[PDB]
């Protein structure tokens, strides 16, 4: 909407106060004009028709319980935009400052979030498995990263390419979480998963097997559930990424860690220059090795560590 840029204040899903960029024209709308061609947050009003209505508020204060998922979807989309721009020189998901749209309060008791081809969509959860999913910065960045993938490598959402697609979203979700630097970790969704259980998460990158996800290619799922296991086999790539960054010895194979920033550079380059819609795990290894070679040189520690990490998870 046409209006003037304003700054509202509210509380997110976890009860934390934050400022949000809004737009005033009769109402205050969740429309942030400070980033690209805008970040827009919508109310789906417990229904499934998308996007719903652009979020309107009378007073620019967002402290109602109903407001909390919108506050976080809007704010964390901004953080994710900043990460891609500041760290990777990428302007929004398409590289040309496409408007970023999110809807919250999608459906009833909805234990998921997704990119629908055009926008992000967040359930409120059922209060048992999830609380509103936009409360997790890693979740928001995971979803926006699906848009980045779709505009770049275009990894098909099934089997190995789909597991890479998933891992890319978990990797960048985590890197954005570290970028914001509030309780960062290598777990996925911990802030919004199972409010009645402390210390758990939906997935772990550092130890995927703690939730039954494979941490080695020999343990990959080959059935048809979950689009051929895209949220399961992602553990193999998540583990490799964790090892590249943090190091470790895994099934007897030692990896020298090179840190988060270099992990991000290597995987961003692989995603945007080398991966294709049909890339499999072996092709990801080759793309990561080539990316590290481009950035750091063939004889570099970074290249050696990429090879060690893929060796450790059984991907040649
Ligand atoms: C295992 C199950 C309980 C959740 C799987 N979802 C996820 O892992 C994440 C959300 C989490 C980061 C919190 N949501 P997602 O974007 O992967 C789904 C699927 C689809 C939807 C629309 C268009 C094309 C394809
Ligand atoms: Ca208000
Ligand atoms: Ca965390
Ligand atoms: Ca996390
Ligand atoms: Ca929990
Ligand atoms: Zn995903």
């Amino acid at each position: 909407i046409t209006g003037t840029s304003t700054v509202g204040v509210g509380r997110g899903v976890l009860g934390d106060q934050k400022n949000i960029n809004t737009t005033y024209s009769t109402y205050y709308y969740l429309q942030d004009n400070t980033r690209g061609n805008g970040i827009f947050t919508y109310d789906a009003k417990y229904r499934t028709t998308l996007p719903g209505s652009l979020w309107a508020d009378a007073d620019n204060q967002f402290f109602a319980s109903y407001d909390a998922p919108a506050v976080d979807a809007h704010y964390y989309a901004g953080v994710t935009y900043d990460y891609y721009k500041n760290v990777h020189n990428r302007l929004s998901y398409d590289g040309n400052n496409a408007a970023i749209r999110s809807s919250v309060h999608y459906s009833q008791g909805y234990n998921n979030a997704f990119w629908n081809g055009s926008q992000m969509v967040y359930g409120d959860g059922d209060g048992q498995t999830f609380i509103p999913l936009s409360g997790g910065i890693d979740v928001v960045a995971h979803e926006l990263t699906h848009a980045v993938t779709d505009y770049t490598a275009g990894l098909i959402y099934q089997n190995e390419s789909g597991a890479i697609n998933e891992a890319i979203s978990d990797i960048f979700g985590t890197l954005v979480e570290f970028y914001a630097n509030k309780n960062p970790d290598w777990e996925i969704g911990e802030d919004v998963y199972t409010p009645g259980i402390s210390g758990d998460s939906l997935r772990s990158m550092s130890d995927p097997a703690k939730y039954g996800d494979p941490d080695h290619y020999s343990k990959r799922y080959t059935g048809t559930q979950d689009n051929g296991g895209v949220h399961i086999n992602s553990g193999i790539i998540n583990k490799a990424a964790y090892l590249i960054s943090q190091g470790g010895t895994h099934y007897g194979v030692s990896v020298v860690g090179i840190g988060r920033d270099k992990l991000g550079k290597i995987f961003y380059r692989a995603l945007t220059q080398y991966l294709t819609p049909t890339s499999n795990f072996s092709q990801l290894r080759a793309a990561a090795v080539q990316s590290a070679t481009d950035l750091y040189g063939s004889t570099s520690q970074e290249v050696a560590s990429v090879k060690q990490a893929f060796d450790a998870v059984g991907v040649k």
